[PDB]
RNA sequence: ACAUUUAACUAAAACCCCUACGCAUUUAUAUAGAGGAGACAAGUCGUAAAGUGUACUGGAAAGUGCACUU
């Protein structure tokens, strides 16, 4: 597939790179992602004012991370919404408010995860290790998966 | 560590120590694998409000946020 440049290096970001976010991780558990080559916009007859990167995908026979798609999704994005910040700055949101403190202490623990890891230095092994942990806190809190902080700061 | 013997009616003889250097140290070569630069590729190729920096971006051919310039 043919993505915008910044996109395609985003996909095909490694640990620590400055284009690490979220697409790099959850393409990546799933597809081995390669960034091929990179087409200038002035090659486009319309010039855009843009590059244009080409991306290959194949899917891994075994998946870096055994759980549901949301699941994934949900931890990944509340990781990599605050990207500059530590990584349980991030964590801590999914949790309610009462639970924050405990919560948060209880999956960095179970998970073995550094408190100070920033988010772009966090590896696939990491999200394993943290997506498995709040599985099994989802399992023994049946309200936890559908929590969205937003919405509790409305009121 | 190691030690002054003989000899001396002219004067001479004798002399001989034991201790490594290595999985240490310096530089260089060969090898798996990975990564860069050069030739704007030449054509019997195709055609006719704006700007700068920075931060996020998962409906990104660029957008939004902040600050600036004319
Ligand atoms: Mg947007």
């Amino acid at each position: 597939l043919t993505f915008q440049k910044e996109v395609a290096e985003r996909l095909a970001a490694n640990t620590g790179s400055k284009q690490r976010s979220r697409l790099s991780v959850m393409a990546q558990y799933l597809c081995n992602v390669r960034h091929i080559f990179t087409i200038p916009g002035q090659a486009f007859v319309p010039k855009p004012e843009v590059d244009v990167g080409v991306v290959h995908f194949t899917p891994l026979i075994q998946p870096k991370i055994e759980q549901p798609f949301k699941l994934v999704e949900k931890v990944v994005q509340n990781v990599f919404q605050f990207r500059r910040k530590y990584c349980h700055r991030g964590l801590r949101m999914l949790f309610p408010e009462a639970q924050r403190l405990e919560s948060t202490g209880r999956l960095l623990e179970l998970a073995d995860i550094d408190p100070t890891l920033r988010p772009r230095q966090l590896s696939i092994s990491h999200f394993k290790s943290l997506c498995d942990v709040y599985r099994k806190m989802c399992d023994e809190d049946p309200q936890l998966f559908a929590y969205n902080f937003r919405e509790e700061l409305k009121r």
